[PDB]
DNA sequence: CCACATGCGCTGAA
DNA sequence: GTTCAGCGCATGTG
């Protein structure tokens, strides 16, 4: 009676996609296998090894000669020399067990129906609102094309992706990109699927974070007549409330911020349920004067800047929310936490980067709650 | 025009 | 090349 789901993430990061997945398992008789995966960002491949693999001993190994295409800030190709620097250091293991246990091909550019697996019941993906226009499609959603391009005319519709599972940011419904979006839309039709968008809130499934992201399920559409799958209105789900206090880890320690030059005011509750107050002659950036009120929700956590640094008022101080609450703020476990700390290997910056750019695991347990698979 | 809300950000000096 | 402190406006609603 277990059914066993397949699971493929491209752009992976540290994988909330299959963090949601194993959560929910058990409830729904499912066992979850790395189909494969497509990230390139050496410190959340780490973190994803870390956080989902089973009995793997770190050891200084050569990197594999063909893991050629990676990058350490994320953006940008390491080049030969940092290829070198990885090369004979624990560091390497970590991205040697990826390719070899996970399967993960790295770059997307480099995925094509000779690597790409059969059979896969879940892909997941994501693109910049770019890729939507010329510079027809561009960059990672023109790879994206060209891979289900390429399957569709190699792989029987059986052995094409079953679910289809796109995460995005708000404004990829902006009125610049709303329609060339929509276009997408068609051509996942043109590949035979069918495809419902929702705009979802964190806070709305069991998170103490306002976070505003844009889901495209799609389903293959002769999986849809065998199965009798029906999309499920995500967007009137209003679960309880839960407010930054309770994610909050106790500490005699943590560094408290100097507020004393700066005026402020009384706390007030947005629509939104954060609660805030501003720092005046703080700076000139808006989004970064605000300190937050932890009997409300806080901010969406973002991998950089302002919005990677929440300031809350406790009676111990004010203070920023550390890296393990940021991976309680996305709703990953302390003990994923701690497996990434105990690495060694990535920063306190660099884990609360990995966790801005990661989806709030609940969102992704409701969505995959919804989907059906037939028992043959 | 206004008030208000809100952000998986970006980058150049060291 | 890295790192992060310093920095503002895009895109809305009402
Ligand atoms: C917003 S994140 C996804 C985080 C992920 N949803 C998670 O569960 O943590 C986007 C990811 O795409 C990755 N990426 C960007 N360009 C890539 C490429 N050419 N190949 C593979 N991954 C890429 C980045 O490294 C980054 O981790
Ligand atoms: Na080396």
């Amino acid at each position: 009676k277990i059914k066993v789901i397949k699971v493929f993430e491209a752009f992976a990061g540290i994988g909330s996609q299959f963090k949601a997945l194993k959560n929910i398992a058990r409830s729904k008789n499912w066992e979850i296998q790395h189909s494969g995966m497509v990230e390139w960002f050496v410190d959340a491949i780490v973190s994803y090894v870390a956080i989902h693999s089973k009995n793997f001993n770190p050891k200084i190994e050569r990197l594999d000669r063909d893991i050629l295409s990676i990058s350490n800030d994320s953006k940008m190709p390491i080049s030969e020399y940092g290829i070198k620097k990885i090369n004979n250091t624990i560091k390497a293991s970590y991205l040697n067990y990826a390719k070899k246990h996970f399967n993960n091909l790295f770059d997307i550019k480099k995925v094509n129906k000779d690597n790409f697996p059969k059979n896969i019941d879940i892909f997941t993906y994501s693109f910049p609102c770019q890729d939507l226009s010329v510079q027809t499609r561009s960059g990672l959603l023109w790879e994206i094309e060209r891979i289900l391009e390429e399957i569709k005319n190699s792989f029987s519709k059986e052995e094409m992706p079953k679910y289809l599972l796109m995460e995005n940011v708000k404004n990829l419904l902006s009125h610049k990109n709303k329609k060339n979006y929509n276009t997408w839309l068609k051509q996942l039709e043109k590949f035979g699927y069918k495809s419902k968008t929702y705009l979802l809130n964190s806070k709305n499934f069991d998170n103490c974070q306002n976070r505003e992201r844009v889901f495209c399920l799609s389903i293959r559409d002769d999986y849809l007549e065998k199965t009798g799958f029906k999309f499920k209105e995500l967007e009137k789900v209003k679960n309880p409330p839960k407010k930054i206090k309770d994610i909050l880890v106790d500490s005699s320690n943590y560094k408290y911020l100097n507020l004393n030059k700066y005026e402020t005011t009384t706390f007030r509750e947005t629509k939104s349920n954060i609660i805030s107050r501003p720092l005046k002659n703080y700076t000139t950036f808006n989004s970064e004067n605000y300190v937050y009120n932890i009997n409300g929700i806080g901010p969406t956590l973002t991998a950089s800047g302002a919005n990677s640094r929440i300031k809350i008022e406790t009676q111990q101080g004010v203070r920023y929310l550390t890296p393990l609450e940021c991976f309680k703020y996305m709703q990953f476990d302390v003990n994923d936490f701690k497996k990434v700390q105990s690495t060694n290997l990535i920063s306190e910056n660099k884990m609360i980067y990995i966790a801005g750019n990661s989806i709030p695991v609940k969102i992704l347990e409701a969505i995959f709650n919804t989907l059906e698979f037939v028992n043959n």
